[PDB]
């Protein structure tokens, strides 16, 4: 699926991002914008062999399971295709689990690039 702006920004509301370890609700869709592109069948095959899933880029080492990714993790105990359903609830749930690391919204390199610093409120611009 790929999710319009306020059509994820909702979704990210409902389930518990907006303000999530600090981080508003824009940080979070501007994340996933540059991430994922909205879209929450993204795959993207990473240098290390892991690969990032959905609609947040949730890499397959440390936080699920693909199966191809030696040393995985899986510690949000799901397989990696579960990143990439309509339904973002398990990317959410996961997220939640990647921004409790330590380094919060850190863990998403464009985040930190793209994102942090910057007027993430437009993203939730003209979302009701």
């Amino acid at each position: 699926k790929v999710f319009g702006r306020c059509e994820l920004a909702a979704a990210m509301k409902r389930h518990g991002l907006d303000n999530y370890r600090g981080y508003s609700l824009g940080n979070w869709v501007c994340a996933a914008k540059f991430e994922s592109n909205f879209n929450t069948q993204a795959t993207n095959r990473n240098t290390d062999g892991s690969t990032d899933y959905g609609i947040l880029q949730i890499n397959s080492r440390w936080w699920c399971n693909d199966g191809r990714t030696p040393g995985s993790r899986n510690l949000c105990n799901i397989p990696c295709s579960a990143l990439l359903s309509s339904d973002i609830t398990a990317s959410v749930n996961c997220a939640k689990k990647i921004v409790s690391d330590g380094n919060g919204m850190n863990a998403w390199v464009a985040w930190r690039n793209r994102c942090k610093g910057t007027d993430v409120q437009a993203w939730i611009r003209g979302c009701r």
